């Protein structure tokens, strides 16, 4: 029998061992030539494996690096103009690597040129509500500073945003042992910790789902207009570099001027955490130096997509995709994710062998760039998106696979819940003391839903991953899983080694799954709901699931909004279409389901399966959200303070975000109901793609 | 049997004489108790039909009225500031008229009010070359002048913007003889010329396929947030009126200051045609004055939707609209239309009652307040753009079927020439002197083809009508026929009585159509078209029509640009990516068509009927054109100099017109790349929609 056991029990913890080893002995750097050979091994490899056809599709798009003889540094200077302190150049590579070649030093990728000089300001996180502690509160004026910040909590693309509004000259990111170093856990390479010389690389930019900078719209082919650098999209106008902590602290110490504000504003150093501006007395006189020399070139990227023909709907895409690029080894980020798609498609191959294919197509993706800003994924999608906005059913994300190796973490639409829980009630949980129990006991168990028992929580997708432009730009349904280290403590910065060199083999064999069987557990979820995508007759999306986080969407910003009584009084600001609309939605969703449920008829069922998959795609707004247009989905978006995190209505959201600081509180109050009026109307034109279609 | 045949046999032209005749007794102005009332009786009518639901679709548009008392005029006053002549205030009713209520005094809708004085310019049409004539060669300032300018060539919106951009304070419009009163024809009542006391109604705005100038994007439903009017879309900045000949004669006669440059500048009045500013020597200190008191005013309009639902796939639409407000009395422009479609519902209502149902949903529309902006359609389209998008098989417009009675007169999408072609070769000629000849060859014999002999002309889509929505924002097939006057030497103007008091039932009747044979031709090429598309298993469309245009379209962008052919050496201008995509898209579209003709199979079929219906979509860019953004189709878009007029490769001509004027050559040459480069793109993307799916 070819059914979905046979599939699951064909993938093996061994061979994704294998493929994590064979993917992680040198780097792979986007737009270099290992990268180049890797693309050109998978794709071998999945020819041999079975899929039908297997192409590299490749762009020419904006990356940025070091340059290598002319290297980025900081500095402390005196008075006379001697550098007194320099941070590192590179990170102390870890045991037996100390001879690779071509690992890229620590650098932010896309941060200008400039040697800017001053008095430091630290800024905590970065975070809006951290500028508005300092500005706001403190009366602390970062403008001409140099401000520092320690990494976390959000997208380091929106620290720097941050930075540049208020006026910095120039950013310092650095990792804080309060955040990158688990109490009672040796440093790398004898625990799972960051050294003191460790350094997280990634990407400042603020794209906003454009893909690569200079081509919004439109994949970076041969022929392709490209735009000036001075019209680019989303680059950094100040000087941006990260270091470790043993250099953090050695420009942290000397820090004067104000105290911290309180104790969520201090880390683990031994310093007083004074937000400046500048250094106390008797080192008043010294200031901090950048030096960045880094270019930002126009380089070839490679995306590996094989395609799995459908038996009888050919014309509807599954979409398994991960990245392949990494800042170095890539020893879990992205590899522990690529090595399972690796052993995935060579299940569904060798079911393919034996005469079975999918109902659907089924596209496997290796994304390359996904570190400079999900360029690979987001050009490959450009090209295609008139194919994938009429035939893409859903889109599953596969990059890392354990963040941690606590319980399982999944974001996904409501349309896929109902699937995710009936799919995890059917494997088998890894984790110790939950032997001959299912993964949802131990996911439910380990991360119980904050609104009903006995469910687990399943989140919200946002941005700074490969699913963003066939989510937040198309209006594919789309998901992702991976096993994590814990969802209430660290939802956004990163396990300890996050892109540094010591993310390698030996971290992820030692110190993280050394059988094996997180990254399995992760191939059944995601290989299972691929399956089961590309081949239930009916499409496997329960609407109804969306009708019930409508509710909670529209009850949440009508909390928010409900802080400023008296304005929604002068101004008339009503939610009762918003709640129409929601309801009409339920009440439209339940009938559709019970039709569903009571049709031989193939024209009735692919009419449904076409309601099913256009679901999704009703949320999308041609004009996009206010200044982000690429940004379509008018229920979720990209939190504008912080990529990773998603947010819901998010036009009502940041229309009402800090509006008691508007000048023209009319004005203000206005676009709120403007957006409360697009969200009603696209939550019903969402539910009328359910009605009967005639 | 029900097959096409039975379908137009039941057809009749003394039905259509009879709703004709019903239509046309008193006016229907958009907005109005009586067109609200004639939606009510449709609705009512259709249901009788047997259509299986009936709608009214009801929306709050801006429209705008004159004031009743206040009324609009415009005078020649002298120094003193006595008016010593006046414009007339309404037309003559025409005969058993003279008692009728509520005809609408001529205006131009959307004027703002004003009263401003000044000296006239003569402007001829007011196109754009004419204003190049003004200002570049004979070096006339309109800056503060009141523009009079003759109705023709292109559609009035346009005069009032060229005015606009030229510094006007107002504009006068007057309909010349040279362009509505054909040598040798009586004034009506005796004959269907345009009597000096006529004036021709209409709106004047530039709203680029916005809809209602309050709520672009979104329908305008009871909770809609309005734009305030100075955000307002397309509304002209100075006051407008419209005039006859008697009263242009009497503003022209005094007119000094320059000659007309040439032949081409002069109507058919007895009058100099100076261009001025102002009139001859002893007149030098009269002025013209405007008195305009419209105002704009959030009104109810009321579409009526009929739906006649698919036996095999009800999920895939085939519509039938046009609009039912007039001007007055609307005897040709609409209700020769709608009275044809009101006879074409009856006629599928009667094979329904016969047990017969179309293969796909047929829906049937009268739209409300065309005549202010395309808004009834426009709002609808709004409303369900996601269902139109994901199901709209094809739209046929349905205005005037009788623009003259010379021949007929197509324009559609080349998916549709194959199914035109075919169709009028089984339809009867009614044209007298070919008797038992073909539709096709009356029509091929009067209107050849420019490009291929024993062809027909059929021209490119542009706007001015309700199908404008659908094709060039939504990217669903489109086409329109009607019998017409002479294409060579009218195209855009209008009949003589077009939007005046004059335009009645007895015009059409005496001096048109008396046989209604005319109309029932129409109703045959019209009803044939959705028979065909609502009822053929493999949708009537032809790629392979496309790829040949495509090629012509861009050999003529190319000659354009090659008019410059310094300036493409300099910047390195190439058309290879457009020509490469064309040929590509050539290659293509033969291999699907072998397929097509190639394959029992349902999901094959329909795979193979889905990736012909979203043909036309995949030329949408969800960007739209430059500064118009509703404006989404690559290949189409109506002229910016005339929005009735269609042109090819829009973003291209655009980028290339008048490009010599620009003053950073560099800058407009690298637009002019841009533009080819998502032409290009756009062209291989929708090729790429017809290869193999998997
Ligand atoms: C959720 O679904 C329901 C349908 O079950 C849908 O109800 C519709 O609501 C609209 C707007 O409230 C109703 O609109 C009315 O329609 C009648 C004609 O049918 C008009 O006469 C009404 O206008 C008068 O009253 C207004 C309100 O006070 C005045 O402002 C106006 O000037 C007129 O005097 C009004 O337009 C519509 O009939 C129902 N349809 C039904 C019940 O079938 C509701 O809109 C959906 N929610 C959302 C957010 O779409
Ligand atoms: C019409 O369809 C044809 C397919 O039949 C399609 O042809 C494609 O054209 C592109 C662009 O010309 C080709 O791109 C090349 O691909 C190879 C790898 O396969 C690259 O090495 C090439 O890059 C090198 O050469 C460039 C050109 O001088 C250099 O600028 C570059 O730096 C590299 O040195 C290049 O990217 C592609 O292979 C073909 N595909 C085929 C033949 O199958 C054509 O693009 C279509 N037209 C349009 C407008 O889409
Ligand atoms: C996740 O698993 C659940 C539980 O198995 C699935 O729900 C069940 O789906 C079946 C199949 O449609 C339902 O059976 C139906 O029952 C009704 C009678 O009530 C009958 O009319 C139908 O012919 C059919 O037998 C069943 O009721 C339903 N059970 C529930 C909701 O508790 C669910 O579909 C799965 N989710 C997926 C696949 O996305
Ligand atoms: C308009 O009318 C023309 C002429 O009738 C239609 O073209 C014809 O379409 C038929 C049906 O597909 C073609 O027949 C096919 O012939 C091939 C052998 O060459 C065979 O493989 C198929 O099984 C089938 O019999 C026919 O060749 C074709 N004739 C032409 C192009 O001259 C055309 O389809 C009509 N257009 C529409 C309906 O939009
Ligand atoms: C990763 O695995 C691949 C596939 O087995 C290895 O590449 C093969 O290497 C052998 C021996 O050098 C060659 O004969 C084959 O042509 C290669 N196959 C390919 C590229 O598909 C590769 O050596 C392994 N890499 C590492 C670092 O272990
Ligand atoms: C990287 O830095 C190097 C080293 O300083 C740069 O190479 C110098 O470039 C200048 C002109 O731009 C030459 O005159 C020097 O002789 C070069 N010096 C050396 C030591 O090679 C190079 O420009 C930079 N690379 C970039 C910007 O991509
Ligand atoms: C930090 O690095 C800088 C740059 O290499 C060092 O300063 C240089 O020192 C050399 C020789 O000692 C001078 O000839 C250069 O002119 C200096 N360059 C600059 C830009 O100042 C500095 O010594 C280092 N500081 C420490 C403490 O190691
Ligand atoms: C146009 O035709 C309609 C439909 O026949 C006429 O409206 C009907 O009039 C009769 C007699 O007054 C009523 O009993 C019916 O209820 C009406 N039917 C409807 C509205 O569907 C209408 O009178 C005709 N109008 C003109 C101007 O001739
Ligand atoms: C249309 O014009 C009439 C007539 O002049 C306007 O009615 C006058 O309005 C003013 C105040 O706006 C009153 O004080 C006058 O007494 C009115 N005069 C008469 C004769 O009724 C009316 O405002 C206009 N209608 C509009 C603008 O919709
Ligand atoms: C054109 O119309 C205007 C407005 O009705 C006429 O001028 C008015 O004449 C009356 C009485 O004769 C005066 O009391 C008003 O003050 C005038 N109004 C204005 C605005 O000037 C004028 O007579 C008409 N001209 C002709 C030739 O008929
Ligand atoms: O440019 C962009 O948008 C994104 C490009 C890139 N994506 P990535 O680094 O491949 O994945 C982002 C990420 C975010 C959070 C965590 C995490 C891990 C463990 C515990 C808690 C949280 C891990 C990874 C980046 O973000 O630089
Ligand atoms: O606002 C808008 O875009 C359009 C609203 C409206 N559409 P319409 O008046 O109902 O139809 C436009 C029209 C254009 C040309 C001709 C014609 C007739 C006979 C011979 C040659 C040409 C007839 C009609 C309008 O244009 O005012
Ligand atoms: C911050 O400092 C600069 C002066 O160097 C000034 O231009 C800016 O207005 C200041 N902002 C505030 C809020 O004081
Ligand atoms: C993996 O799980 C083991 C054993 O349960 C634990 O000791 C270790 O700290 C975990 N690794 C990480 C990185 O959390
Ligand atoms: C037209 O006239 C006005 C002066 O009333 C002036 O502002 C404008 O620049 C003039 N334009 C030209 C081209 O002379
Ligand atoms: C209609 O056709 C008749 C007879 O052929 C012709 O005399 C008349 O002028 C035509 N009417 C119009 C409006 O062209
Ligand atoms: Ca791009
Ligand atoms: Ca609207
Ligand atoms: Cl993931
Ligand atoms: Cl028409
Ligand atoms: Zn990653
Ligand atoms: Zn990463
Ligand atoms: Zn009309
Ligand atoms: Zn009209």
């Amino acid at each position: 029998k070819h059914n979905m056991k046979a599939f699951l029990d064909e993938l093996k913890a061994e061979n994704i061992k294998k493929f994590l080893y064979n993917f992680t002995q040198i780097p792979h750097l986007a737009g270099t030539e290992q990268n180049f050979q890797l693309a050109k091994q998978i794709q071998s490899q999945w020819k041999e494996f079975g899929l039908d056809s297997v192409e590299l599709a490749h762009y020419d798009v904006l990356l940025s690096y070091p340059n290598k003889t002319h290297p980025n540094y900081i500095s402390i200077i005196n008075e006379d103009g001697n550098e007194i302190f320099n941070t590192s150049l590179f990170e102390p590579p870890p045991p037996g690597y100390e001879n690779v070649s071509d690992i890229v030093p620590p650098f932010s990728a896309f941060s200008p040129q400039g040697m800017p000089e001053g008095d430091l300001v630290y800024v905590n996180y970065a975070r809006t509500e951290d500028f508005f502690k300092l500005e706001r509160d403190m009366k602390i004026n970062c403008s001409g500073k140099i401000v520092i910040a320690r990494y976390g909590k959000v997208f380091r693309g929106n620290k720097v945003k941050n930075a540049q509004l208020a006026g910095a000259k120039g950013v310092i990111l650095y990792s804080d042992p309060a955040d990158y170093f688990a109490p009672g856990v040796k440093s790398y390479p004898d625990g799972w910790n960051l050294p003191g010389g460790g350094v997280q690389r990634g990407n400042i930019l603020n794209l906003n789902g454009a893909g690569d900078p200079l081509t919004p719209g439109y994949p970076a082919n041969e022929y392709a207009y490209r735009r000036g650098i001075a019209e680019a999209v989303g680059l950094p106008s100040i000087p941006v570099h990260p270091i470790g902590y043993y250099d953090a602290q050695k420009l942290l110490e000397k820090m004067g001027g104000s105290a911290p504000p309180d104790s969520s504003w201090r880390g683990s150093l031994k310093v007083p955490y004074n937000v400046g501006p500048g250094f106390t007395g008797n080192f008043s006189t010294q200031k901090v130096k950048m030096h960045i020399h880094s270019t930002n070139e126009v380089t070839r990227i490679y995306n590996v997509i094989g395609t799995l023909r459908g038996a009888v709907e050919p014309d509807r895409y599954v979409i398994l995709g991960g990245h392949r690029d990494s800042w170095v080894f890539g020893g879990i980020d992205p590899q522990s994710g690529a090595a399972v798609v690796h052993e995935i498609v060579r299940s569904f191959g060798t079911l393919k062998k034996e005469g079975w294919r999918p109902r659907r197509t089924i596209l496997f993706a290796s994304w390359d760039a996904e570190e400079f800003g999900l360029l690979g994924s987001t050009e490959w999608a450009e090209e295609n998106s008139r194919l994938l906005q009429e035939r893409g059913v859903a889109y599953i994300n596969a990059d890392s696979s354990i963040e941690g190796n606590y319980t399982l973490r999944v974001d996904c639409t409501p349309l896929m819940y109902s699937l995710v829980h009936n799919l995890t009630k059917e494997l088998k949980s890894p984790d110790e003391g939950f032997e001959g129990k299912s993964l949802y006991e131990s996911w439910t168990k380990k991360s119980p839903s904050p609104e009903f028992s006995g469910m687990p929580r399943i989140s919200k997708l946002g941005s700074g991953n490969d699913f963003e432009v066939f989510f937040q730009r198309l209006g594919i349904a789309s998901g992702r899983a991976r096993y994590t280290k814990n969802w209430e403590t660290n939802k956004f910065s990163g396990y300890p080694l996050y892109h540094s060199v010591y993310e390698t083999y030996e971290l992820v064999e030692k110190f993280y799954d050394p059988m094996f069987k997180y990254h399995l557990t992760v191939a059944q979820v995601r290989g299972g709901m691929v399956f089961e995508l590309a081949n239930s007759i009916v499409l496997p999306f329960d609407c109804r699931d969306y009708a019930v986080v409508l509710r909670k969407y529209a009850d949440k910003i009508y909390s928010i909004s409900m802080k400023h009584p008296q304005e929604m009084k002068t101004y008339s600001v009503s939610f009762d279409s918003l709640f129409s609309a929601v309801k009409n939605f339920t009440e439209i969703a339940s009938k559709f389901s019970e039709r569903l449920q009571d049709f031989s008829n193939p024209i009735v069922l692919r009419m449904m399966n076409d309601q099913l998959m256009f679901l999704e795609r009703a949320f999308i707004d041609p004009l996009g959200l206010p200044d982000r247009p690429f940004y379509r989905h008018v229920i979720y978006a990209p939190s504008s303070h912080n990529k990773y995190a998603g947010e819901s209505f998010p036009g009502i959201y940041d229309a009402l975000f800090d509006i008691e600081s508007k000048v023209d509180p009319s004005k203000a109050w206005g676009e709120v109901k403007r957006q409360i009026y697009v969200a009603a109307f696209t939550v019903q034109a969402a539910a009328e793609t359910l009605s009967e279609v005639a």
